[PDB]
């Protein structure tokens, strides 16, 4: 007997109700432009895939970044071309604003918004209760929105997260890794990084859904709450799930293991032990304690969930008394 299957809880058949083009990105044509548009001003970074840029649009003289892309699987690229235009005018979703390819090196590159970022680092310390509450509220608009359009970012972390804190504009960036969900597919589980990694992933089970999305989000919460970033700090992939034990328990974790019928790996045996659920009172002190609160804690314990069909959706953590003077701010 192999694993149990699982079925997202919402948003299941919507890819279904779709044409075939909206998910069947391999039959996506690339729409080009030209790279003379652009004039690059300085770099911003280096991702796995990616050189990132300043650049400024001569056409419309408009601030925009350039992602001159690395080798990656053509369908690769079609697929986060796809994404990001099917996503395209949504809440806090980053704009694709052309796909450009240089006419020498035939090399192609990503032109997107650009978001003046306050460094997640220098910013997090400054923030209050109330930015907390406002930012998470951001990304869960970024998520309600993606989910409910099929797709599922499969890579949350502060990273993808750009914020323009003057301005107070957030956007959900790096789409590379998104893909779209449908009822029975079996997915790669060497998705997201470590820190963020769903129990699901590092449990090798493959039948996940937009809920992975949710734990990624308890983790930020968590690191931001606590000033403990990461939150959960795993040596590689086995720790990572070693260190969620000893906060969420051994007894709930074996629970989602028989639940699902999922062959656990020979290496975990010896390293999980034996854990008791931690409450979360023990990582508050001093110096955090002004970002901790009843409301806070109820909703983190509410994402951070083993069983990914017993987390809270986007839409219900939006609806979380966390967010109540924030949703009262907003009408
Ligand atoms: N899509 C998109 C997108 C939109 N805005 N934006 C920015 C950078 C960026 N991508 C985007 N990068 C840079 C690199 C790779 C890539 C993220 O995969 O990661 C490094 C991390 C960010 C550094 O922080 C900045 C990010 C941006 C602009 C500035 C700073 N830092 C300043 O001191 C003021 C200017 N905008």
């Amino acid at each position: 007997s192999g694993p149990v299957p699982s079925r997202a809880r919402v948003y299941t058949d919507v890819n279904t109700h779709r044409p075939r083009e909206y998910w069947d990105y391999e039959s996506h044509v690339v729409e080009w432009g030209n790279q003379d548009d652009y004039q690059l001003v300085r770099k911003l970074g280096r991702g796995k895939y990616s050189e990132v840029f300043e650049a400024i649009n001569i056409t419309n003289n408009e601030k925009v970044v350039v992602k001159i892309l690395k080798p990656v699987k053509k369908k690769k690229i079609k697929r986060e071309i796809k994404i990001l235009e099917n996503l395209r005018g949504g809440p806090n979703i980053i704009t694709l604003a052309d796909i450009v390819k240089d006419p020498v090196s035939r090399t192609p590159a990503l032109v997107f918004e650009h978001v003046n970022n306050t460094d997640f680092k220098q910013l997090y310390q400054t923030l209050t209760d109330y930015d907390i509450r406002f930012y998470m509220y951001e990304i869960l608009k970024a998520l309600d929105y993606c989910h409910s359009m099929g797709i599922m970012h499969r890579d949350v972390k502060p990273h993808n997260v750009m914020i323009d804190h003057e301005h107070r504009k957030l956007r959900l960036i790096d789409w590379g890794l998104a893909e779209f969900y449908h009822p029975g597919q079996e997915y790669n589980v060497r998705v997201a990084s470590r820190y963020f990694k769903g129990p699901e992933l590092l449990v090798d089970y493959q039948m996940y859904d937009y809920s992975l999305d949710m734990w990624s989000l308890g983790c930020m919460l968590a690191s931001m709450i606590f000033r403990k970033e990461p939150f959960f700090h795993g040596h590689d992939n086995y720790d990572q799930l070693v260190r969620i034990a000893k906060v969420l328990g051994t007894e709930d974790l074996y629970d989602y293991i028989d639940k699902y019928n999922i062959e656990l790996d020979p290496r975990f045996n010896d390293i999980l032990g034996r854990h008791s659920r931690k409450r979360w009172e023990r990582f508050v002190h001093s110096e955090n304690q002004h970002l901790v609160s009843p409301e806070a804690l109820d909703f983190l314990d509410k994402l951070l969930r083993y069983d990914h069909q017993s987390r809270l959706t986007a839409r219900e953590a939006m609806e979380h008394p966390y967010f109540y003077t924030v949703v009262k701010d907003q009408a």
